[PDB]
């Protein structure tokens, strides 16, 4: 059973969330199986950012066992800004573990190198998720985002426990049950860093949401990149911490790395600066 | 100085917020002057509902000193549902005190405050009026004043309704949409606007505000089941300073959980 171990107060520099199995930390990047049910293409999603929140919480590639920590921009806590008509992130946002957008090769669909992170996941179900949650999802489709010119695919997915899950099997079903969501998703990922002073992003395929079959193919590619990475065989692993506690055939296997993690020290959420309330009209 | 006194846990039937002046409860309907600066048309707004929340909190006309409580229907706490692409209420939402739509919807006139900062329930902030829309909900006229906190960084650039279009492009469209559809998930019909949903200008809004203030002047001087107790207007029949002292002390209870169903995004 997966649980979380929180260090510190949310919305601070000291905040960390480790994922635990049997009450002991494992790598959120490496040790959670991509597949909950391989035969039925049910995936484990690691949730990073709940819907309608701002704090840019992410799996930290360079820290041992890859806890979720808030990103910083020049030393300051990063919060994604509200871009009208949206409030923070408009999906439960996270990643598939055991995947990598390989930065060392140009990807043919986008003609761009990978962004060096796990493939990311937009989970569209009704219940708001929590940071460090491992939930089980079905893939519905995928969008080819170029995030500051880097390949940054976004998988469209739904929690298998969602009341609608049985009715959502491919990307066209998203438009049927969530009309406007995919178009809003396109806008969101285009504009969300404009308030940070960054350019608009762009999508390949004029932002088309490719179907499930397409999505599975790309998820496979990223899993395969990760398999090379974790084996120590990437041409450049970018100083990623490859320490893991469940993959005995890898050079960086270490069951003991788990014991070295501090105990939970959960504190109440710290206040967020009122600037983060601001609604930007772009 | 205005503060708040909270009784109970948020998101419960027991929750009440009173406004305090220098530590003493006063009526949120009657004791807060409509005008912070009459000469320059600066109004006091009583905030009921923060932007991006769901709990339908309102000044209750029928309880002494008119605390803000959660609305209910047949015993059940009311939460406005999330209507895509909106998250809860899209404005800081509240009322002008010392106003009354004499039936006409029987309530103070409501205020959509459009500034950047999210407000708090029971906050008395100072705003300038920019415009007004006339919502029709169940045969009742339901005026909504568009306003901005005078402390907002943009307040000096916003003086009339056309400035909302320039600095907040799409907000007026979203407002029209929101108030049309927000009760469809509850099983209620779509609402409609007068004037084909046009936001009338500041002048038109000031005329409505003054009118509803004149009505309330009649009300408080002595009424469909409204408690008129006040603690700051000594020559009113219902003046009673002891009312302030009869209010329980603050509870410091943490917010109660809200049922997960309220998370749901409706596509309507
Ligand atoms: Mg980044
Ligand atoms: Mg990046
Ligand atoms: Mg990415
Ligand atoms: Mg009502
Ligand atoms: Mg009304």
């Amino acid at each position: 059973t997966y649980t979380t171990r929180q260090i510190g107060a949310k919305n601070t520099l000291e905040y960390k969330v480790y994922i635990e199995k049997d009450g002991k930390p494992v790598s959120a990047f490496h040790d959670i199986p991509l597949y909950a049910d391989k035969e039925n293409n049910i995936f484990n999603m690691v949730v990073e950012i709940p819907r309608w929140t701002n704090a840019k919480l992410e799996i930290t590639k360079e820290e041992t066992l890859n806890p979720i920590i808030q990103d910083t921009k020049k030393g300051k806590l990063r919060f994604v800004r509200n871009c009208f008509p949206h409030h923070g992130y408009i999906h439960n946002y996270g990643a598939f573990p055991q995947t990598w957008e390989d930065p060392n090769v140009s990807h043919p669909e986008t003609k761009a190198v990978g962004d060096n992170d796990p493939i990311e996941v937009l989970e569209i179900g009704e219940t708001i998720a929590y940071t460090g949650q491992v939930k089980q999802v079905k893939a519905l489709g995928i969008m080819a985002l170029l995030d500051e010119g880097e390949t940054d695919w976004k998988v469209i997915a739904i929690d298998i426990n969602d009341p609608l899950a049985p009715k959502l099997n491919d990307i066209e079903d998203v438009e049927k049950y969530f009309p406007g969501l995919l178009r809003a998703t396109n806008e969101w990922f285009r504009i969300y860093k404009i308030p940070d002073g960054k350019p608009e992003n762009q999508f390949a395929f004029s932002g088309e949401a490719k179907n499930k079959k397409y999505a599975l193919d790309i998820i496979k590619e990223t899993h395969d990149s990760w398999k090379q990475l974790i084996a120590g065989k990437s041409s450049d692993s970018k100083g990623i911490d490859l320490t893991n506690v469940t993959l005995p055939d890898t050079p960086t296997y270490s069951k003991a790395a788990s014991d070295a993690i501090p105990p939970a020290s959960l504190k109440a959420d710290a206040p967020i600066d009122k600037s983060i309330d601001k609604w930007f009209f772009i």
